């Protein structure tokens, strides 16, 4: 799948409002996908002890992992679909030492979405909104193909 120029604009304009507030975002997102699909949580040995939103909320490791998380995210949305460089070492650390599924990254995919939708409602209508959903498709498509190439495709 190929976005066109416009789609990208949508989609880096509110990636723009993201980047106000790393933190704040990742800290959202991760508390969204951690209620929402619990067993997600379960492949993190720094996390799975967190037992309520409240303790999540209050740790600073959690916090600095959003950051790292939509840094390497955001980095690859402003290549525009040129970051075969960028997906390599994330499809290697994710497949064969994280052991991350693809059904987990729709899952981040969704809570990211909807962390969007109601912190940008204004920058993320529906056009915006079907940008968006295009370029992590495409995401998930290129890991996916890598993972395959690397032995795992799980
Ligand atoms: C937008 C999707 C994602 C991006 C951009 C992303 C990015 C990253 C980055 C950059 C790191 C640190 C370096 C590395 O180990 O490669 C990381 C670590 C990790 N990722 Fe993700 N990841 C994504 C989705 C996921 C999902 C959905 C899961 C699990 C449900 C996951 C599980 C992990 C784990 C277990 C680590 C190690 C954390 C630690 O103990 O330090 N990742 N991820």
């Amino acid at each position: 799948m190929v976005l066109s120029e416009g789609e990208w604009q949508l989609v880096l304009h509110v990636w723009a409002k993201v980047e106000a507030d790393v933190a704040g975002h990742g800290q959202d997102i991760f508390i969204r996908l951690f209620k929402s699909h619990p067993e997600t949580l379960e492949k993190f040995d720094r996390f799975k002890h967190l037992k309520t939103e409240a303790e999540m909320k209050a740790s600073e490791d959690l916090k600095k992992h959003g950051v790292t998380v939509l840094t390497a995210l955001g980095a690859i949305l402003k290549k525009k679909g040129h970051h075969e460089a960028e997906l390599k070492p994330l499809a290697q650390s994710h497949a064969t030492k994280h052991k991350i599924p693809i059904k987990y990254l729709e899952f981040i995919s969704e809570a990211i979405i909807h962390v969007l939708h109601s912190r940008h409602p204004g920058n993320f209508g529906a056009d915006a909104q079907g940008a968006m959903n295009k370029a992590l498709e495409l995401f998930r498509k290129d890991i996916a193909a890598k993972y395959k190439e690397l032995g795992y495709q799980g």
